[PDB]
């Protein structure tokens, strides 16, 4: 039985003094890395000066309107809003709620079908009214395909959806950007290209979930920043505190945020915020991603030599394929390269996430994807205890297939 | 907006230095009173140590576990399960895709219907709220109960038991003004539910954890229900947490039988969890919730019962540490001063006077910390007096 007693950076150490490199950044969530003691600190500070109220008394700088204003400092242009939750999976309750509000109060009620992908559909509980088109996932179902070409079939089928169930009873299209989670299904270069031009020309509204793309993970702030989107919701969570204390929230464009207030601000709670305490941690959380630059340095030290790296795995008998952007990864774990088959039924990532386990890596294992969302903050050197403990394991992993 | 600089026990000061009783313990939820340095650590030190769960391994004493066994210690004999949420709200959602998610596993996909009371919450439907002052007229609080109570069964019968799939109340409507029910009601409620298939759902989120005097109001009117809505006062609102209490029967067949939506992650923010085992720690082992039941609420009740006498209130209500003041033009036809938005003035007028009463239209409420002392009670009441005077004499 593995008890972990201490937490630095990107590194936990069991009872037993065995170094893990956690490669999964807690959740996705754990940006800065762990021990970052200005988040304590923040925290601390709130919870004793004022842990929660807000309006009529409320402290001398309240944290929930400072970091709303942060936040929409990094956020795409014309996100001027912030509705904060307690949670990611709250968060994404909520904007299935606003956008349905937002269509009823333009007298168009309608449109509430929402259009998901497969295997990113989230909770919502086949409904009638959440349909699905397939995901952007070239190397399990695009077949032979090039990828350009299969991204570009991907994107159409959104558009055959929208008139298939028709425009005037969808109200949204929602997706991440990346889907990880499923197992970092990074689309295809033509994919969110074409969904643009797809979405520049029906009236639905359009919702990025940034809770794992969010906060430096793809390099850029967003997903939404780095595939070049220009959503009118997004979702948020996890990487907001680095994970170090439940918060979500809605990041709003302008002109829907204007439509669910005035018309009616009955459901617009004049935005009560959030926690106090949660947003002091995710305005420190804010403050050091872009006054230490990490977000920036991500973007232009770790990420490439990361991704260099990583790719250097190809060579192993066992991986199909390696990819990955920002500070996002993952390997394909196949039988034959060639038709990128999988030893069917053995079970393969269970055993290669057994031996990252055994030897100090924690990678999540989709299937036989492995995946490695690490902290942004991670280093060269870091990166080299990664890439290596990978293929110690791929090497075991290969070896306990005979 | 008063700028207030910092918060113990009962207490606010602002940068005047003035001090402020807040008897809405925060919104509700702030049981053991601001600046418990308790909490504040038991946060820290999860925070630094591990401050979100990973795939593989975990802490020595992982917090979420402890919590959930200190919360079903407290609970209502037969609750035996806890999934827990970001927030309340998050938690009443949760219960109604539990209770529906449940019947469909029973091969009764049907019930989905979830009957609520007016004033607290085709999908979803409404019985009247047990609100004898304002809604009752003339009959007396006893009678009026019963056939609150009797509203329910009338609805289940017309929307038909194959389509109902729960009811669901807060024991006492503390949002809506402390609206306590007659004696009668929820021993009229608890036998109609026994003669229908439905589930009762609790929502505990500010009855929950003390603020009745008991644990929970379900144990105060002794109710059987089948979930429990949490959040509030789980972390004193230190710190945000929901969750929802499972009867066994219902949790069996949630997981194992249906194999569906009890994986996930319901563990719950290790962060939250320390703090609130640590605020359940406290309540339990320095005996808060068994001394605002024996020492505090009493007094607090005949305190507040004082007011009375006041020529504006037309009724003084209270159980444990919730209390309310109705604001009256004419106490014998309990008639209000329509449209001069009066709940409005006497806020006005705690505020200035250093007291938190929340006005719910023309009724007044407390809700203080469980660890209000009797001097506090005396300061609450003493102040509260004075606003009343001040409220009066504004009308006119």
């Amino acid at each position: 039985p593995r008890i972990i007693t201490k937490a630095q950076g990107v590194h936990l150490w069991d009872s037993e003094g065995h170094k893990i490199l956690d490669g999964m950044a807690g959740l996705w969530c754990v940006a800065v890395g762990y021990g970052r003691e200005e988040l304590v600190q923040a925290a601390e500070k709130q919870m004793r000066e004022l842990p929660y109220y807000n309006l009529f008394f409320q402290t001398a700088h309240p944290p929930a309107l400072e970091l709303a204003k942060a936040i929409t400092d990094v956020a795409p242009k014309g996100m001027t809003h912030v509705f904060f939750t307690g949670s990611g999976s709250e968060g994404n309750d909520t904007v299935l709620r606003m956008v349905r509000h937002y269509w009823a109060l333009k007298g168009k009620p309608h449109k509430q079908t929402i259009i998901g992908r497969i295997n990113g559909y989230h909770g919502s509980t086949p409904i009638p009214g959440i349909v699905h088109i397939p995901q952007p996932y070239w190397f399990g179902e695009g077949g032979d395909m090039t990828p350009d070409e299969f991204g570009v079939w991907a994107a159409e089928q959104l558009e055959k959806k929208i008139l298939e169930v028709g425009e005037d009873n969808v109200a949204a299209f929602i997706a991440e950007p990346i889907q990880g989670a499923g197992g970092v299904i990074i689309p295809p270069e033509t994919y969110w290209p074409k969904v643009k031009e797809i979405l520049a020309r029906y009236d639905i509204l359009f919702v990025a979930d940034e809770v794992i793309c969010g906060f430096g993970r793809t390099g850029e702030w967003f997903g939404s920043d780095y595939y070049d989107l220009k959503p009118d919701l997004m979702t948020i969570a996890k990487g907001l505190t680095s994970g170090y204390i439940p918060m979500g929230g809605v990041i709003v464009r302008d002109t829907v945020a204007k439509v669910i207030s005035e018309g009616g601000d009955f459901n617009h709670g004049f935005t009560y915020s959030g926690h106090p305490v949660a947003a002091a941690v995710g305005l420190e959380n804010l403050r050091i991603l872009r006054d230490e630059k990490i977000v920036e340095k991500a973007r232009t030290e770790a990420a490439p030599y990361l991704q260099k790296r990583l790719r250097e795995l190809q060579d192993h008998p066992l991986v199909g394929e390696v990819r990955g952007l920002g500070m996002l990864g993952a390997i394909e774990l196949v039988k034959d390269k060639a038709t990128r088959s999988r030893y069917e039924g053995k079970g393969v990532g269970m055993i290669c996430r057994t031996f990252c386990f055994e030897n100090g890596l924690i990678m999540r294992a989709v299937g036989d994807t492995m995946i490695i969302a690490p902290p942004l903050v991670i280093s060269h050197a870091e990166i080299d205890e990664l890439v290596e403990k990978a293929r110690k394991c791929l090497d075991l992993t290969l070896e306990a297939i005979q």
